[PDB]
């Protein structure tokens, strides 16, 4: 078996490795069609979370069943599936507690390419299928199904986070796949007004097609000045991270009102730490809540998402703006997703 | 003044009655549009709430300020406004209890048509004007916006009181205007799928519209069973009341997975009891929450309802099957909503 | 292997089955102290869930691990725990939910007496060791900790339904085991006035003693007029109904006022319905939920309560009114529970 | 009228003025008991809230209603009062929004000793009495009833943001008086172990007393360590922040778990930003909620704490260690509270 991998900190380039085997509850799936993440260069390129060795990366793709441990019991060879980027280990404390993210230790429920082989090889290993894959109907298009195990979850989590109320205005900073997916997670949320922060043209575009109905340019003056104009000094109800500097909390602290939330569902990877404005939170009284999470995963979380694509609520293929055919592109598409070009959204690789 | 009162339960009318006056707190208002409710019928024909004498029915209108109090500090005569159908006493327990609908007592919240003379006058009394009127945007039409104040406040809460989870699959039970808002509703909060009951071809053609994705109709047996064979014995994630006699209580209880909500909105006018059938409650341990309350008024919650149709995320105007112009016309419409004619929904009476 | 079980409705006896054996993930556990529950009385002498064929009843145990299987990481054999009344199968899709208590189906959760032999077997078995077994400090005595499987976790999950916030008046209706464990719960909770029902001397001096403020004795007038009085028309802010009649859910909508809950841990065994005030329920928009839910289980529930057990904050030796040495006891002590002499609370049997 | 104020930053002392004169919603007060708090020190000292000129200090008091305007409905002059720190305008759409504390602006719920004359005084003003008052029972103490305002509130609001779950494993960062409510709120709020962390001799036994388990001295080590040694790397459920440097929430964040809650009460003076760690936050997807808001107000909220202190769910006066007669003394229990004193946690000024 062969297959893209970090090979240290900073290098990259495929390797060989054992095609792995299904425990007995555990699926061997073979790739349909896959898509990097942001999250794969800066775990490389910047070691966000320290070195590995030889681990092949991706965590998102939807692909075919090839064969299934003795116990799984909803999963046949040759079932179209679709894998989420989270597939934690579901008999934990945590999950009794209610956060399967953090299934075994912090993110520990986050798996493929941190720390397990990713969705980059001929193969990949799913623990526990009957509770971490999703039957995929033949009605979604691959390049949109591959959207699903990272970017809508990812991003609705956003929206989620944000406690939006209906009619509420609320605040997306950060306009890639991910900000775009919080954009159409808050149009979900029933939100009223969105207000998009971000300046890649193509970007500006998708957001206002998922429902952003002001964009607010980086590059015009101050964001929170920018926004606190919109709002007529009265702010957002709610503001979600989806990009940015360690500041980005700064920024939205401010703009969103008291009692309002910051929702964050970004991924800083430098940086000691990251700074609340004292005074704009009221000096710890202001009643703005601050919420980060690792976004959901399990068969659940990909069954909903993918009615809320089947029954047409959203459709995530505009996030793909570059479809590579064939493996062999895996490394133009990550590589195309490090020194991300200016029409660029989302990659997919088919692969059959 | 002339209005169109509740004479006496069972009788209606146009009689005369002094043109209100405002306290340092209140405004008087004239109505540019207002419309018939399915609440009336019941407090006129069939004394669901106490008798009454001369009270002028009507709570649902968008108007223009005629004078205020002097103490009020946002409107304005010649201001045109949203007139919420609920119009809370906002300094009570019940208020810092964060239950204004009930403000006073129970469901004291709703004041027109209740305790207060309503509308369907050429004057019409708000109380706390600055706390219970919101600006109308020019760029909303009359017919739409007087769907604001009640069809669209009520229903949205149907969905709000259902708990809807991204991607769920919601039920809607009955699709009058009300049950209209709360399929609406329920694809505002991110359902997923929206199995929609009723028989009346015109509520079936907006339902699909609003978002629903399956239809029902209780004329063709049980709705039970029918739904239960929608989704292969997985039952809906939560059921909206907006309809039905009060056996409709246990077919949303059957409808329901454990875990949960029946969310209602609906008015039970007859009857003594409302059924819970026990084993299909779980014999009290299914975890199916019931809910059940009026809808939310005040200025916020009709700021952002507009703001819902100002940036287009509903446009009640669906509604509106029939349009009349005059004061005249009210008592035409008000019929028009005892007798329910076939292709109703809702009607509006324009009056400038 | 000898057992207290169900022939069939109405029947109960002694019966023989064979030591059941453990799969990979199980434990065999030998009852060290077990209780009856009034639970199993309606189910047998009430079919309440339907037939069951010769089924040993119990589900309120703390024993010692006999043996595990090959995969149980965290129990070796001679471990004491302390056994939940709910062991759910925690891979399904109701757990990815949130609701363990359903887990395979409604009340699928509940498997000792309900759907697989129970706890008054000269062993016993137990699915899932790691995930539903938790270990028993030294500190805390037999006849105490098996308080903690059913009582306690019932109980407080009233409590919990409850919503309580600090400071609130709760009312619980039947001050029996459970009730008293509603009680302390609400008192755990932060409420302030606790007004306890029900008129066994035993268990109004119990309730005292969890916290009860004041005591209404349903023979001294009907409890709705009572509770009116004692709070001064206001009503109270949330009922835990924990017994009673069918009609008990009445009584509960007619004293909690606008915007309270109704928690119901109570199990109904007989009548088609429940009846739901049309009135007092505010003809379905008084805002007053209803929840009922069938109590917590697993391991993290468990180690919960042990901890309150342990740091002191509840102490349940005060439901156990009876205590009785003997596996032959299990039968005086069912029995007992059966026809509820006037000076019982709780009942158990130590056998080792 | 004479009164105890802030000249400037750094200057106090007593000043003249008339006698203030209620609104038709408003009411006189003559304080009965008043306390200094260490909020106003940071104010006066330091500036936290930049400067004021000649403003009464002062804001936790039980006094005896002087007069009320014509509109005053449930109080009369005679009427003995708790009054609560915080006495919004009811009539603002923070209400709306359920946020009391920040009607009109941020904090602005806060008017006393911050935008208003305070207690310290022979009289002060309380703008709304029916809202904002609440009547005080003959039966409990003055030095316990001043403690209500301010201590009581904030501290169980720090539980109540904390959203701490039944047999929970709450820590307390900074034992204040503040803090020590916070740990009778975690008490309260159904927690079982709760980490105390603080040195103050006579602060440890209140401490305890109010439901510590575990005391941590800021001295043998790195609070982060002994906590994490104390649950054996597990770390806590919950951390409510009552005290410390900016720093202090880096500490927290540290020893809450994956998709626990750090909730702040604290009142910050002096710093810039508030540091995050970027790693224990998960990289801000740890689900570490983070909440912060200035305690609530109102009538409701006092009565709420009222019926705590009443049905002896908590007794606050062990908080105030020193007791003082005579208006006159105001000042030298001020001062008290400027230089802290070893012995002491709450000064108390009974006046008559
Ligand atoms: N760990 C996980 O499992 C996981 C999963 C999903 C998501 N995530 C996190 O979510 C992120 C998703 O973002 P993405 O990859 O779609 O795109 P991205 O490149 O990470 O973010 C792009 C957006 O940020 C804007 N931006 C850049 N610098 C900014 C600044 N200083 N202030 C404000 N906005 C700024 C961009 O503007 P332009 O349009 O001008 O470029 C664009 O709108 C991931 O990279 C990762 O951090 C983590
Ligand atoms: N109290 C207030 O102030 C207030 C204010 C606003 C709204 N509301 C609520 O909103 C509603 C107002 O009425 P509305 O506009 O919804 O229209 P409606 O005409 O009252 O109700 C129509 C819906 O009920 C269906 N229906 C009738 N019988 C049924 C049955 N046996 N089983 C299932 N569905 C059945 C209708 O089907 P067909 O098409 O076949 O008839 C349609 O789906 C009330 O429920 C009221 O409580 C109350
Ligand atoms: N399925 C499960 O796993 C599970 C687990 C735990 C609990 N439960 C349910 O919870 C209950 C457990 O037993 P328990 O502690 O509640 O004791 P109980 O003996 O079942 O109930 C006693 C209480 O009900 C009162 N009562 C009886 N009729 C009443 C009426 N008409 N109005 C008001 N109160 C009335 C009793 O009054 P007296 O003082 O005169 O008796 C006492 O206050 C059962 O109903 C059981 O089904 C189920
Ligand atoms: N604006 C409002 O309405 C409002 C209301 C309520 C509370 N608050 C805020 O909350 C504060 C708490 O009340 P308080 O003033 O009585 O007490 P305090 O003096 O603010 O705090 C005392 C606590 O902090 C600990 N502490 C001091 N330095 C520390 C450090 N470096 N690291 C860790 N712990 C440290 C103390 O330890 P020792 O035992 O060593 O002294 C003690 O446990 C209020 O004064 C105010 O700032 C504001
Ligand atoms: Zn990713
Ligand atoms: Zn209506
Ligand atoms: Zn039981
Ligand atoms: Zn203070």
């Amino acid at each position: 078996m062969k297959g893209f991998a970090m090979l240290s900190i900073g290098k990259v380039g495929w390797i060989e490795k054992e095609k792995p085997a299904p425990g007995p509850f555990d699926a061997i799936v073979r790739p349909l069609a896959v898509a990097p993440c942001t999250s794969d260069i800066h775990t490389v390129f910047e070691g966000a979370i320290g070195e590995r060795h030889n681990m092949i990366l991706g965590h998102e793709a939807v692909g075919e069943v090839v064969e299934v441990g003795s116990e799984v019991k909803d999963f046949k060879p040759g079932d179209r599936v679709v894998v989420p980027a989270i597939t934690p280990d579901w008999r934990t404390s945590e999950v009794q507690r209610g956060y399967h993210q953090h299934s075994g230790g912090m993110l520990a429920g986050w798996k493929f390419s941190n720390v397990k082989d990713g969705v980059f090889g001929e193969f990949f290993h799913v623990n526990d299928a009957d509770m971490n894959l999703a039957h995929l109907p033949k009605e979604i298009p691959l390049e949109a199904a591959v959207m699903i195990p990272d970017m809508m979850t990812t991003g609705f989590h956003g929206a989620e986070l944000a406690d939006i109320e209906l009619g509420a205005t609320v605040a997306v900073l950060g306009i890639g796949p991910v900000g775009l997916m919080a954009v159409a997670g808050a149009k979900l949320r029933g939100a009223g007004r969105i207000i998009a922060v971000g300046s890649r043209p193509v970007c500006v575009d998708a957001a206002k097609y998922y429902g952003a109905t002001d964009i607010v340019n980086y590059k015009d003056g101050p964001i929170e000045s920018q926004i606190m104009n919109l709002t007529e000094g009265k702010g957002v109800d709610a503001a979600i991270i989806a990009g940015g500097n360690a500041d980005i909390m700064a920024t939205a602290v401010k703009i969103v009102k008291p009692g309002g939330t910051i929702a964050n569902v970004n991924y800083f990877g430098e940086g000691e730490v990251l700074d609340v404005p004292r005074l704009e939170w009221g000096c710890g009284m202001a009643h703005k809540t601050i919420k980060g999470g690792l976004c959901p995963g399990g068969r659940l979380r990909m069954e909903r998402l993918i009615d809320l694509v089947f029954y047409k609520r959203v459709d995530p293929s505009k996030l793909v703006t570059h479809v590579f055919r064939g493996f062999d592109n895996i490394e133009k598409a990550f590589m195309l997703m490090k020194d991300k070009p200016k029409d660029l959204i989302k990659p997919v690789v088919i692969l059959a």
